[PDB]
């Protein structure tokens, strides 16, 4: 007779593996897209299985299911074809389907059908096509590493980068491979961590490329725990993780990470090693009068005091048995989260913690790894607000006409906390800045600061905090 | 000495985090008064006691010095303090021992000491603060806790949440022959419960207790039969269990008889499996935009249940049940998924008894056999061929009372505005009655939505 196909795609499938794949898959998603169709799933059903992918044009993933995963059928394509889902939509209809087993059938009209048990949800569909291609990357020079260590580094990290806007390039993880080792970097501008892993790569090969933090986090998040080896090609533009039956692709930032290795101290005045745990719930302690700064006093052969107070709210003080102290004397003031978010991530049972002075940098390490460290700038307490300083000053440029009236007003400016270094001529840099600024916002508060002076503090401040 | 009253004892860790936590849950965030932020602690020679009020709840929390053949607190000395709720709270979770200490020291501070961590705290006189309701305490009735939670979980979830008519927001306590009625009305449905009491048959009540009142009460009762004692004045609430009493403002007003809205009749008899139905109704409503959704139920007997759901620009739903049990008239009747899956969730055991009478009056949800607890819905009522094809009625209709000037204009032109889909009806004076809505209105704010398109 004359052939006509009753439906485009048709399989079955079990419910588990479908789920697994939609979930991993969906972390590539974004309800915000500028593009219409990247709200969707796309799937491909072909003679050896059917793949799920996502992306939000900076980061794309690809999940796969081979047709057979042993004894058992996990898959059955009556017929190879591909269509566009709702993602998030299909997430939450595949998570609540009744019964194990799951029939897809997108029929003429790319109405599709998915069936299990009794129930039947019906999508409207989209064509494949309309999908955008995966980024082309050929599988050359890439580097390998174990999974439990990748998401070790990551997680180390991550956490460490910019939230701000205003250097995109800080909002990524800096990647430097030299000599068969890799460096991961990280830092938004108050604090700064460092990673460094060795890899079974020729010592020829070079990189240093700048990831999201966003992308690395997600991929942790899709990557199981063992110690099989993850695929990793790195270009000009992307890179690409490969594992079992899943792809990852992230856009790299483009632009110039700082240099950060000539920032980190060398020499320390006061070494200090103590018990994470117990060091850790007491930095955690002196947190809860956040109302924002504790304050750190140690000297040899004696206790460490940890103390923070809060006007009319309260005082706290606990002293921690140490394990050893060397060094000077010191009384030291930093803001506890980035203490906190520095120790949660260390391993040790034990941590040694590297001072030169209140004025300087300090660093969070494990007592016999070279590979960890975590910096941490401290807050300058004057006896006129606590101030941070910043490990990369932000860059302000302005007019002559302006330029010349920050220098008029700088005697105002460093009674608010606006320490500028006047470094480059009609545009100033920030050393220091108020501690009291909150994350991530930092640049934009010192900008309308400077804009009223131009425009023109006490009652602005005032309706600002 | 003779004069000096500084609190100072040392108590057990969890005891105090228990007994602050349920206290908490009375302190506000947003109050009027200064001294309610904080936690009123008074130390005896019997224990501790930890009180926190909002002014329309109050708790108060004990801990005995020794319970049974143990000891609890050691108090030095006996005193009095308030400290702010929010920070001792989060203070005595992160106390490094498992033995915490108290002291005030001096006008202005008290601290508090567990292992090597002290934290110093600006006490309040505790003078200042306001003491519990004058309660009579004569009459009494004695529920088991069990039931007394039962009780609220099976209603308190169908209150109304809408502001603009309090009385509603509470739930109506009845008491009459030895019997107890819990009312609790929403928007577009309501929740009847009824408990058997066990006191003479000539003591009678009729107040309001605010739903927030009874979902906190609930928290802090413990899952047990022990008796919990019921005080209830013409203006204030008292539920009074083992170391803890709850207090509560009543709300004033006479509650409408809405539970007059329950039929005796049914066209159409449903049993089902409640775990079964449930499922299918809640995979039905995942077509919601998120951004509301109809269900419709198609039943006929000798035919398995077939329940569904369209949403344009999105795809549909379709699934069947095997019924235990169908009788009667064929139904075909659409409501909103939201208000079904509520009822079902508080519905103990493996059958719920769902009864019609028709696609447009309201139909009920029950256990077989069972006349406790009676779950009532008021359905979608949809019109085909119409611009709003799909309304919601309203168990309390709302009113709308203007200026003259302004109620005379919108009235000359009353189908104006009443094309969007809003329905209006004229009663009294230069005042207008809503008995109904379109279903695609945001739930608990229907009023204020028709006050601004009016």
């Amino acid at each position: 007779n004359l052939y006509f196909q009753s439906h485009m795609m048709k399989f079955t499938i079990q419910k588990d593996r479908l789920v697994e794949s939609v979930q991993d898959v969906l972390k590539a998603v974004s309800s915000r897209t500028t593009i219409p169709i990247l709200t969707g799933i796309k799937i491909v059903a072909s003679d050896d299985g059917v793949s799920f992918t996502g992306s939000d044009s900076d980061i794309s993933i690809e999940s796969f299911i081979p047709k057979e995963e042993g004894d058992k059928e996990i898959v059955t394509i009556e017929q190879p074809g591909s269509i566009v889902l709702q993602a998030r939509f299909f997430s939450e209809i595949v998570k609540k389907l009744p019964m194990a087993t799951v029939e897809i059938e997108v029929q003429n009209q790319y109405l599709t059908i998915i069936r299990s048990g009794k129930a039947e949800f019906n999508l409207n569909g989209l064509d494949a096509d309309e999908y955008p291609h995966l980024p082309q990357i050929e599988e050359h020079h890439a580097i390998q590493i174990p999974t439990d260590l990748l998401k070790n580094l990551i997680r180390q990290t991550v956490f460490a980068v910019s939230t701000s806007e205003t250097r995109p390039i800080l909002t990524g993880v800096n990647w430097k491979v030299e000599q068969s080792e890799l460096l991961c970097t990280a830092t938004d501008s108050h604090r700064l961590a460092l990673r460094k892993a060795k890899l079974d790569i020729p010592e020829d090969r070079s990189y240093n490329v700048v990831i999201p933090g966003k992308s690395l986090t997600e991929l942790s998040k899709i990557l199981d725990d063992n110690q099989e080896l993850v695929d990793i090609v790195i270009t000009e533009t992307q890179v690409l993780f490969k594992a079992k039956n899943v792809l990852f692709f992230s856009r790299l930032l483009d632009g110039n990470y700082p240099d950060t290795t000539s920032l980190i101290p060398q020499d320390s005045k006061t070494e200090i090693i103590v018990n994470t745990k117990e060091f850790l719930q007491a930095i955690d302690r002196a947190s809860l009068l956040a109302r924002n700064v504790v304050k750190l006093s140690a000297k040899p052969a004696e206790s460490i005091e940890i103390s923070s107070n809060s006007p009319e709210i309260g005082k706290v003080v606990e002293a921690i048995v140490a394990d050893q102290i060397e060094g000077e004397e010191l009384n030291i003031s930093f803001s506890p989260k980035y203490m906190l978010d520095a120790l949660k991530v260390l391993e040790g049972a034990e941590i040694r913690v590297s001072f030169t002075g209140a004025m300087r940098p300090f660093l969070i390490r494990t007592p016999n790894d070279e590979t960890i460290v975590q910096l941490i700038l401290p807050v300058r307490t004057y006896v006129e607000p606590e101030v941070q300083e910043m490990i990369v000053p932000l860059t302000f440029h302005y007019s002559t006409n302006e330029a010349l009236i920050i220098e008029q007003h700088k005697q105002e400016l460093e009674s608010v906390g606006v320490f500028l270094e006047s470094f480059g001529s009609n545009s100033y840099i920030v050393r220091c800045h108020p501690a009291w600024f909150p994350k991530g916002e930092e640049a934009e508060l010192i900008e309308e600061i400077i804009q009223q002076v131009l425009d023109s503090l006490r009652e602005e401040a005032a309706i600002m905090m």
